[PDB]
């Protein structure tokens, strides 16, 4: 027995678990258990502007070469019949106040994962929502002004965090997923945490973006790849001399409009408040941990040790083995 509670605490983990546990005590369903939330990885990294954008905007001195962020991995656990189950995982990128524009004071959710056995089932969505809303409230309080979600569904073919999901864990279709995020965000608005939210196209237009260098540039996100493909397309075109008598931006706006419902921009701090904030100071220390850096290490260790999250039983066993790995290391 190495319970989840034994892992080192953080201000972030504590704030999230308090919000969940408080919510659950309000509901007072007899099936629910205590929820533990632990940050198991935090390190400092940079996202590099890829070759095409570098040539056009970095090399000309118009855009930073890379953007510093803090990556965090965290997990939520539920005690079920006296035994911790890992049911939720999240990886985020946090761009602080010392980050050059356009990434300044922005959080991006890299990946969400879950193992759908939260007990009771009827509170499962609500709990997921409380974690996400809590995360937004927490980073708002530190002074992050904007959250960013890429709201596409996972593939059976490529596990985000947990190796081997339940065969009957249901992957949403795009429109259902988008509605899930809106319901979460609507609750956040009603709690006066999120001021408002927009699709990326409406957000860009209102900020009067005119150059791609002004678009937030996140590690592994859709938009850096779009820009690389667009730039390649543009530089492939030749044309002959004319007779006597912003393409990039136009392509960007076109692609943004086409895909707008997938990409959410979440305004946490609005209007004058946003202009005169103090520095962002994160009270939590770095947490080196090779196992929980990126995704491949933990997926590798689960593959190699035949751990699965495909049933409650197996998921509890994998939880236990994971926790024992996190202690020993
Ligand atoms: C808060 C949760 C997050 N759930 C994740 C998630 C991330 C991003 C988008 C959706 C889901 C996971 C990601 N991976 C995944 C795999 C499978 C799977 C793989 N093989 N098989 C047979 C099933 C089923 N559900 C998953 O949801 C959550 C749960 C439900 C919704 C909805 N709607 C949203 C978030
Ligand atoms: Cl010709």
């Amino acid at each position: 027995k190495f319970s989840a509670k034994r892992l080192p605490s953080t201000r972030l983990g504590t704030f999230l678990e308090n919000r969940v546990n408080d919510f659950l005590r309000r509901q007072n369903h007899p099936e629910s258990g205590e929820v533990t939330v632990r940050v198991v990885h935090a390190s400092d990294k940079t996202v590099e502007v890829k070759p095409g954008m570098k040539a056009r905007f970095v090399d000309s001195g118009e855009m930073a070469e890379s953007f510093p962020y803090r990556t965090k991995a965290l997990f939520a656990f539920e005690e079920i019949d006296g035994v911790d189950l890992c049911f939720f995982g999240m990886h985020v990128q946090e761009y602080g106040s010392d980050c050059p524009p356009p990434n300044q004071r922005r959080v991006y959710i890299s990946y969400l994962d879950s193992v759908h056995f939260f007990r009771p089932k009827c509170l499962r969505t609500a709990v997921y929502h409380e974690i996400l809303i809590g995360y937004l409230e927490y980073v708002k309080k530190l002074g992050y002004t904007t959250g960013h979600i890429w709201a596409c569904p996972p593939s059976e073919g490529d596990d985000y965090i947990f190796h081997c999901h339940p065969p009957d864990q249901k992957i949403p279709k795009p429109k259902r997923l988008q509605e899930w995020y809106k319901k979460m965000l609507d609750k956040a608005v009603s709690e006066r945490i999120v001021h408002d939210y927009k699709d990326i196209f409406k957000q860009a237009t209102e900020d009067r973006l005119t150059s791609a260098k002004e678009l937030p540039y996140f590690e592994g996100d859709f938009w850096p790849n779009v820009l690389e493909e667009s730039i390649k397309e543009l530089e492939q075109k030749t044309s002959k001399n004319k007779s006597s008598l912003n393409d990039l931006s136009q392509k960007l706006y076109a692609t943004m409009e086409k895909h707008k419902e997938v990409f959410f921009v979440i305004r946490l701090i609005a209007g004058p408040a946003a202009n005169s904030l103090p520095p962002i100071v994160d009270p939590d220390p770095l947490i080196p941990c090779d196992l929980m850096d990126g995704r491949d290490a933990f997926l590798t260790l689960a593959r190699d040790r035949h751990l699965e999250f495909s049933s409650l039983r197996r998921a509890q066993w994998s939880t236990g083995c994971m926790l024992v790995e996190l202690h020993t290391q």
